[PDB]
């Protein structure tokens, strides 16, 4: 059974939203767009949804202003909102799934603090947490369970840090950061001198890591501080599970990076960048702004312009596309060779 | 440490043998380098090599290989049972396991008064048990490990060190967890704005771990918005994979280390997952099918077989490609021999 | 706070390197060779960048006796060292920037020692680090915040183990061996007997992981040991972030394994061997020493003599190279076909 039950207009109404429909309509859930019944609040985003909308059993739909404008006719009841849909759909959601903490406001006995640490109002910090000396954690913030905020790191107002985080010194975190259990940012870049014909030389790494607002850090991610520069993530950008982030890198604005993926050292990755799932970016390069590369992409040049690119190593997607094309036609083109080949006359 | 003669050993296994009897044992040894005092075994095609110049003092062998070697003058002990299993338990008679030494619930470890912990179980120092959790019976939680909000632990589990089990998680019974792991973790789904900008969405879904399931180190299970991320029973999941958001994995599947699985993908039963391999989202895996090490699927994979390459494509078919792309300098030398019969004048 | 700026010539009588130059020149920090400005020391170390020196804007330049010689007419400030000019750079480096420690001296009162667990002189062990039976952490070690160091593990002398590792029952670690943070050592091996109805049966693992001295272990790098023998890694090897090292597994010395690279079970991996990023190797296959594997290789079958290798199945780089050209060339050659084909024979 579910949690609660709201009429179509009462929801509109805690929602500051506008309807259409039939106010008095109950809705118990919520539930996509394509399995959507009677009970359930949807949502439309923007896509060939259009025989999917006219199809849909939902109680009630989330869309825009503008989508609505276009599906007025339609015999529906619609949530019209001026925010993006998806987001006023998650405010119905937390109606029927309340988000849940682990039980320990505040700062816990057991969170141990250097005495030179300055920790601000408002903040929560788990049992077992540590912070080291001269750090800094800043108003409405959260350190999980067992979270090492490192010296000299200062986390900026109402970010949130997962359960055993680790964020090593000089590491400068962002407002409303959110990193995942097991990301660790400033652990030492994967540089050496060598020497005796081969042999490596541990050297310090004592640049900064620079994690800017509104960022998100996947689980168990690792990002390496650079030697002396600072590997930098730029503002709005959110990077997935299990991704390596190599010393000195730098990621632009609002750009994503997908599980697995990782790039090496000394790269510059531009704004809107989307980096599919286990790519991989060679050190040293350069990849522009509003480029999109594929999962399991190999990059070993530079990409100096937008659009879509995959492969190993990366090209533009038509390249590839022909290439995987042309490769799988070859035993035609033997044939067709073979055939060729049988004409062999006086 | 103990001494075993072969008879000795043919009897406790409850084995037949062939050869010198009062041979002695005492320990095991891969089959290159076993000597007189070694037990090892064959399970291989790709491993008769080292058989026919062993000097292990005890072979362990299938009573179909050993009508190929039976001829030859070395102690066996034949079974018609899985020679590695009883390999197994030849080993666990010369290695004892160890525990960290300290039994029962430590006294640093933190449980949230609403938390529900059941009898005989083991939680290491500074574990933290959150609101509302239920640990079962028999259960380990290694140290520092954080068992999150409403979540449960199947009796019989074994959670190794520095796991964090987020908020409402259902882990099934004798469940295995390996230190570093992730279960729930946020699934990687954002809302994108006007100017490209990517909102923070609170994922809600539960992730549940069946009985039996085993997960290696540092994997991360990333749970979905509002419908559930499942591992079904019996299946074993390895190191540094990524499970991504409401992913549904089959029972008695095998999901080898650093392969990833994106965002509302469906694996079947028997499925077996190599090293390495990404597998697109929104896309279903039927029942039996064995992706090769460093897959690539792009597209459904609709009948059972094994499959390799990227894009994906049955083994045959890849074999067949790798054959055809190392064979072009000949295909083109080919043209070349045919670009000189042009010799056609008049 | 080191706002600090010397003169060219103190920076050379710190360094104790001949210099050329104006000794008065003021450097107030470091910068990378195509990026430095005449408040800057840089270093040339590789011949790769040496065409950012002409027109390089530098303070001062660190520079090796050899690539004076080359570089003698140009009008820059140098620092003329007989040894790397990497490792000299790294001085002045840490002459602005002074290495900071969590400020948890010794042991921290929250730490956990077993009664049966061996600590020795000159160690810190930080808050909440958990020390199992018999465990023993040798002299001048470090084991940070929240670390576990397993069931009759030992640590060598001068070792540093950064926050929240776990170290394994019956793991022996080296001397002056780096852990970063998350990085798991003696995890169980992926191994199972599938039986006729196609369940998994788990065997226990017993074996052991060896890591010798003056070894690294990257962030969140995964280590498991074997079923009955041990998985090791030999003096001097350097393994980033994100590894997987299999049940079993054999790393030589003097060898580097980049991020996310992974080797399966039972593999041999010889001397002052490289794997790149990402690179993955089959299970029960040698890698002879002194072989090179580019990044994203896919290794099949044993490499067994020296040199360069790529691609996946992974090729002598000759082979790899002229393959990626004769695919590139794919619509150029049946070009020449389409142009053949209209033959009137
Ligand atoms: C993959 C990648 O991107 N770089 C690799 C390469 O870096 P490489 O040796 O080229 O230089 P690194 O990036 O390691 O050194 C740090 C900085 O020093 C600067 N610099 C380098 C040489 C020089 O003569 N003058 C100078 O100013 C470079 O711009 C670099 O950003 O080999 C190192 C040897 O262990 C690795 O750690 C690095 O991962
Ligand atoms: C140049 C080799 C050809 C294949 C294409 C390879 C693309 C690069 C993949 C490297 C993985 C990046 C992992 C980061 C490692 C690090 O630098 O610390
Ligand atoms: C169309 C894709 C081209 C190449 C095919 C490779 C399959 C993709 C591999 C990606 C694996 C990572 C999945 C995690 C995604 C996530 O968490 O959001
Ligand atoms: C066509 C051949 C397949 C492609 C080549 C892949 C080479 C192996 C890549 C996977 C590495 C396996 C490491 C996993 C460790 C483990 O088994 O637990």
């Amino acid at each position: 059974m579910s949690q609660s039950t709201y009429s179509l207009e009462q929801l509109a109404d805690f929602l500051k939203v506008e309807f259409q429909g039939n106010g008095a309509t109950l809705l118990s859930g919520v539930e996509e767009i394509e399995e959507a019944k009677t009970a359930h609040i949807t949502f439309l985003d923007n896509e060939k949804y259009a025989k999917h909308l006219k199809s849909s059993e939902a109680g009630a739909i989330i869309i825009s202003r503008t989508q609505f404008q276009k599906y007025r006719d339609l015999n529906k009841n619609f949530l019209i909102t001026s925010e993006s849909p998806s987001l006023v759909f998650q405010k119905c959601l937390e109606l029927f799934i309340t988000p849940v903490d682990s039980g320990f406001p505040g700062i816990h006995p057991t969170a141990v603090i250097h005495p030179t640490a300055i920790i601000e109002d408002h903040v929560c910090i788990e049992p077992y947490a540590v912070v080291c000396q001269h750090a800094h954690v800043g108003s409405a913030c959260h350190i999980g369970s067992g979270s090492v905020i490192g010296a000299y790191s200062t986390v900026g107002e109402h970010s949130y840090i997962h359960p055993r985080v680790v964020i090593r010194e000089r590491v400068s975190i962002g407002k409303r950061v959110i990193i995942q259990p097991g990301a660790v940012i400033g652990s030492c870049g994967f540089g050496y001198v060598t020497s005796a014909f081969g042999q490596h030389k541990h050297l310090k790494h004592l640049g900064k890591v620079i994690i800017e607002d509104d960022v998100e850090i996947g689980a168990n991610t690792t990002i390496d501080r650079g030697r002396f520069k600072h590997s930098v993530v730029r503002e709005g950008s959110k990077i997935d599970n299990l991704v390596q982030i190599a010393h000195q890198v730098e990621v632009g604005q609002h750009s994503m990076i997908v599980a697995q993926a990782g790039i090496a050292g000394s790269t510059k990755i531009g704004n809107h960048v989307i980096i599919g799932g286990q790519a991989g970016i060679t050190g040293h390069i350069c990849i522009a702004d509003h480029v999109i590369m594929m999962a399991q992409t190999g990059v070993t040049k530079s990409i100096t312009s937008p659009g879509i690119y995959g492969g190993a190593p990366a090209r533009p997607y038509q390249e590839i596309h022909r290439q995987v094309a042309k490769v799988r036609n070859l035993p035609r083109l033997e044939e067709r060779i073979a055939a060729l080949e049988k004409l062999v006359q006086k």
